[PDB]
């Protein structure tokens, strides 16, 4: 049977007034986007901020992801060092091939069904790479920054000090007595079912490149998510505390539905933002050749 999408998540367009702080406007479509456990934001049209990565330099060896690996049950280790053009070019080449179509007339329905297709089969093994957990210290973020490292011109410090610039979010949580991270996706490359450390918020960019398909889970189900999670994990990994069980917490979204988990889903494109709420259960996978990035924040 085929993969049944689940409904989409909000969207939001802000006006140019909505728009002026993320927080206040986070604390408003609360009531709503925290039923939904992640949100799609769009700025406003003219908001463009320019990519400020180090291109020249930005090299990494991405982490090697193969899509059966828990329902098939020999190694493939991260030695291939890629630049972005390098690493983009393998990725067009891999999709383009396997869909035998141009990438970008690959419909994202098709990936989508394809990816939970190739996570259940034990016939076919499709192995994939994601540049993920690359620091924003390392090449420098995706945003313009006053840091002194990167030139920015003045059509550029608008960007550099608003309130959407990831590197502008509120990090520190308050108690008695972090930077953005960047994700270089391709075709297939996925992120497992999982919530933040402190529970806390997450917001995420996509700078550019093809979309990045997100599912997530409202709050007030994350404990019947852990149940069906547990109850559906091999017995090795049933006892296995949170933080380690997140490394293997792949599952169909639909497994979760028939079991009474309310999942929803949306394409994040580029140039528009992902909230997810404290204790939102989230996973995805990329439908291309992309460039996000993301940071944990508080309120
Ligand atoms: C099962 C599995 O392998 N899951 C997986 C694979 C790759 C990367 C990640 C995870 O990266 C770790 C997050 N990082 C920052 C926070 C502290 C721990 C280290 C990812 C988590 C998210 N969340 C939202 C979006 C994305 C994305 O766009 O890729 C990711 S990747 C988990
Ligand atoms: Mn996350």
């Amino acid at each position: 049977a085929e993969f049944v999408p689940p409904p989409e998540c909000p969207v939001f367009e802000p006006s140019w007034e909505e728009f002026t702080d993320p927080l206040s406007f986070i604390g408003r479509i609360r009531p709503l986007a925290e039923k939904t456990g992640i949100c799609k934001i769009r700025p406003p049209k003219d908001w463009q901020p320019p990519f400020a990565c180090e291109v020249k330099s930005f090299r990494f060896t991405p982490r090697v992801q193969r899509l059966n690996e828990l329902e098939a049950m020999g190694f493939e280790q991260a030695v291939r060092e890629y630049t972005l053009q390098s690493f983009g070019e393998m990725a067009d080449n891999f999709k383009s091939d396997y869909f035998n179509m141009p990438v970008h007339m690959v419909p994202t329905e098709l990936v989508e069904k394809e990816f939970w297709r190739l996570v259940s089969s034990i016939e076919e093994d499709v192995i994939v790479e994601y540049g993920a957990d690359i620091s924003s210290k390392d090449f420098g973020s995706g945003f313009p920054v006053k840091d002194g490292r990167r030139k920015i011109l003045p059509e550029e410090e608008e960007y550099a000090l608003s309130g959407w610039n990831l590197n502008n979010m509120p990090v520190l949580e308050q108690s008695v007595l972090k930077v953005p991270w960047l994700y270089v996706g391709m075709c297939f490359s996925s992120f497992c079912w999982h919530i933040e450390d402190h529970w806390s918020y997450s917001i995420n960019y996509l700078h550019w490149g093809e979309p990045k398909t997100w599912y997530g889970v409202p709050s007030h189900a994350a404990e019947q998510l852990e149940e069906v999670m547990r109850e559906l994990a091999p017995e090795l990994f049933e006892s296995q505390p949170d933080l380690l069980h997140q490394l293997v917490t792949i599952m169909n979204p639909n497994v979760l539905m028939e079991h009474g988990v309310p999942v929803y889903r949306t394409n994040q494109c580029a140039g528009e933002f992902v909230v997810t709420f404290p204790r939102a259960y989230h996973s995805g996978f990329n439908q291309g050749y992309n460039f996000a990035e993301a940071v944990n924040f508080c309120t």
